[PDB]
């Protein structure tokens, strides 16, 4: 009754790893269960990653494209997935809920599967404003989409305090977050949509923590940093 899990790998600069070697590792990895694996990379590595990742349960995702011609070109190039709204887009680049929403709408229109990221800050979490922050974030996204559009959409729930910090959310925190996201999608979009929607957890997921997190009722996989432990995160999606 859970939808198809997704294990998404999100590439970031100054990774100590070789991308190529990580691709080689992923290519060798047998994945017995049904899961869509996604290697999201930055522009300059898109061509190398496409060239080189041939695991068929893997798709390449672009990241943060917001231009008509660039979306169109990525699609041309055979890139069908895109990650958008990721934490630093919001807290650093100044991408508002609306800018992310418009990027998500543009990508869907261009035939992309979209991993749309949402998530609260340390401060937002601490003052109990997680729900309102994250529901505001997704509400902005939902405003720009139509019901059919949700088939192309994936939500990555990422607490900002958990991204890259070694501080993972607890199964109860991830479940609470995912549950309210899905409750909101249910009530505001439809229970068929909430039902089919992949809500992924991200922020300091590793091998050990992942399977407990995937056990949670509303967790449909993970958005994780592209690192060799990602393989163990893939396995946890059962
Ligand atoms: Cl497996």
């Amino acid at each position: 009754s859970k939808p198809q899990p997704i294990a998404a790998a999100n590439w970031k600069s100054g990774s100590p790893d070789s991308l190529s070697e990580l691709i080689d590792l992923f290519n060798s990895t047998s994945i017995n269960h049904d899961v869509q694996c996604v290697v999201a990379s930055t522009f300059v590595h898109l061509a190398m990653t496409k060239e080189r990742l041939s695991h068929p349960k893997f798709v390449i995702a672009a990241q943060n494209a917001g231009n008509a011609d660039a979306l169109a070109s990525l699609k041309d190039f055979g890139v069908n997935w895109i990650v958008l709204g990721h934490s630093e887009r919001r807290w650093y680049y100044g991408e508002t809920n609306e800018i992310v929403a418009d990027k998500v709408a543009a990508a869907v229109a261009s035939g992309f599967m979209v991993i749309a990221c949402i998530g609260e800050t340390l401060q937002e979490r601490e003052s109990g404003r997680t729900a309102v922050v994250v529901l505001t974030q997704i509400a902005a996204i939902a405003k720009k989409l139509k019901k059919a559009d949700w088939a192309k959409v994936v939500i990555a729930y990422e607490p900002v305090w958990a991204i890259g910090t070694g501080k993972v959310a607890t199964p109860q925190q991830a479940q609470e977050a995912h549950a309210l996201i899905r409750s909101w999608v249910s009530s505001k979009i439809g229970a068929d949509v909430a039902g089919e929607l992949r809500i992924l957890y991200g922020g300091s997921v590793n091998g050990k923590n992942a399977r407990t997190l995937y056990q949670q009722r509303d967790v449909n996989g993970f958005l994780a940093g592209l690192k060799p432990e990602f393989v163990d995160i893939i396995k946890a999606t059962q």
